[PDB]
């Protein structure tokens, strides 16, 4: 293998990236997208704000651009995300009770129908749980609808799309902890009761030098519930600027994560949350942090590139 795509392809796994369709007009970004990945997810274009800016009025141009990109380049298309507390339009926040439930259901139905037969898997529900265990405490869905909204969303998604893989996705659930235990309890419950649910996403927004040592064990216990698992938003952030020590640790960290996936038969693969440090979400959220991706801000391969290649077994 001379690309990450080749390494993943050879391994029988997915290696994906989060796409901003506007950056496709930057030829270097498109060149790397085209050649280094076999899966794509929309970083932002398929979220609720991006798709339903006013009630029952849909804006699918950006999401369609991502889907068309996947079809044109022969990549698997991963759907993110139908139900998420963050960036919810004010019109939806202003609804309550049955009116809010119906807006959620309509959102799930219309977005899943629109992309049916293109999107292979959906993050149906994103970030439902709380660090330290139990349900998230600043969620419009949890607050307005209570515990049952997750099941409602999954059933609505399956009603719309009979065959898509339906995933629940979260962060800080990579190790075995109160948060991933709560997630585990739900997955086991849903499978026990025949609630549509096929996969679990582990975002893996990690800090350099801090990869959970029990990540493989955790992925395995989820797979053993009878669902597929996926590393969905991998990046590994450091204090900037980078230096040789930090880049080496980061490479070792990327290898640890990709190996944990390789070690679990039902781990579908690994998606990194962007291509280049140039565009990464990290610096805007965590001042003085960044350099979290596989390519730097000038599109030079970092040591993480070789590590990922090696981990896929190339
Ligand atoms: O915040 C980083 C990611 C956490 N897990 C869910 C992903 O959707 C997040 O992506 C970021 O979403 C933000 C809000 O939509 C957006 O401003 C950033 O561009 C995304 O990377």
């Amino acid at each position: 293998a001379t690309t990450l795509k080749e390494a993943a392809d050879g391994a029988g796994r997915d290696f994906g990236f989060a796409l901003d369709p506007n950056r496709l007009s930057e030829a270097q970004y498109k060149a790397i997208a085209d050649s280094e990945f076999n899966l794509v997810v929309a970083e932002n274009a398929m979220k609720w704000d991006a798709t339903e800016p006013s009630q029952n009025s849909f804006s699918f141009g950006a999401g369609d651009r991502v889907a068309s990109y996947a079809a044109d380049t022969g990549k698997e298309l991963y759907g993110h995300t139908l139900v998420w507390h963050s960036q919810l339009p004010d019109w939806a926040k202003n609804l309550n009770g049955s009116a809010f439930e119906s807006a959620m259901v309509n959102h799930v139905t219309k977005v899943a129908d629109h992309f049916e037969g293109k999107v292979a898997s959906w993050d149906v529900v994103n970030e439902a749980f709380a660090d330290g265990g139990g349900r998230r405490q600043d969620s419009a869905f949890q607050q307005k609808l209570g515990n049952g909204y997750i099941e409602t969303a999954f059933r609505a998604a399956r009603a719309a799309d009979p065959t898509a893989k339906l995933c629940i996705n979260d962060y800080n659930v990579e190790g075995i902890n109160a948060k991933s235990n709560s997630l585990y309890d739900l997955v086991k419950d849903f499978k026990a009761r025949g609630v549509p649910l096929d996969c679990v996403g582990f975002q893996s927004h990690l800090i350099v030098g801090q990869v959970p040592g029990d990540f493989r064990q955790n992925l395995q216990r989820f797979a053993d519930l009878g669902v597929d698992v996926r590393i969905t938003e991998l990046d590994i952030r450091m204090r900037t600027p980078s230096d040789a020590t930090k880049l080496a640790t980061q490479a070792a960290d990327y290898k640890k994560v990709v190996q944990a996936c390789m070690q679990v038969t039902r781990c579908q693969g690994v998606t990194v949350w962007g291509i280049t440090d140039k565009y990464s979400w990290v610096p805007d959220v965590f001042p003085g942090e960044g350099a979290a991706l596989v390519w730097d801000a000038s599109y030079a391969k970092k040591p993480a590139y070789a590590a990922v290649m090696e981990a896929f077994g190339a």
